[PDB]
């Protein structure tokens, strides 16, 4: 909370508020770098070059 | 429509087009200042420092 601030944070299939008191079975993290106008393409049902 | 212009304006419960033709009961205004990427936390069902 006092180090990193996110311009985008959105969750699908769950709610963010419940994330504190819920336990997850298998978790994977995928990481990369895009430009700003492409950050809206990382979502289900989108089209574009990314 | 002449001086003040808003980057964010979102209504919950009603339609903005129906903001006219309608007459309200008990209106309260809460005012504060945040930074640029915290404005997306002022919504129902959000998590974060704000
Ligand atoms: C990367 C290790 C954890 C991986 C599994 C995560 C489980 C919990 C789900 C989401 C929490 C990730 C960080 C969310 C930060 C919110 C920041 C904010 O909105 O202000
Ligand atoms: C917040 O950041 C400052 C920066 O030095 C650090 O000293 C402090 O420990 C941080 N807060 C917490 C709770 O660690
Ligand atoms: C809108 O703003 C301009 C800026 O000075 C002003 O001249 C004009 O009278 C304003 N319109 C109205 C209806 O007051």
């Amino acid at each position: 909370y006092n180090s990193t601030f996110f311009s985008t944070f959105k969750c699908y299939g769950v709610c963010a508020t419940k994330l504190n008191d819920l336990c997850f079975s298998n978790v994977y993290a995928d990481s990369f770098v895009v430009k700003g106008d492409d950050v809206r393409q990382i979502a289900p049902g989108q089209t574009g070059v990314i």
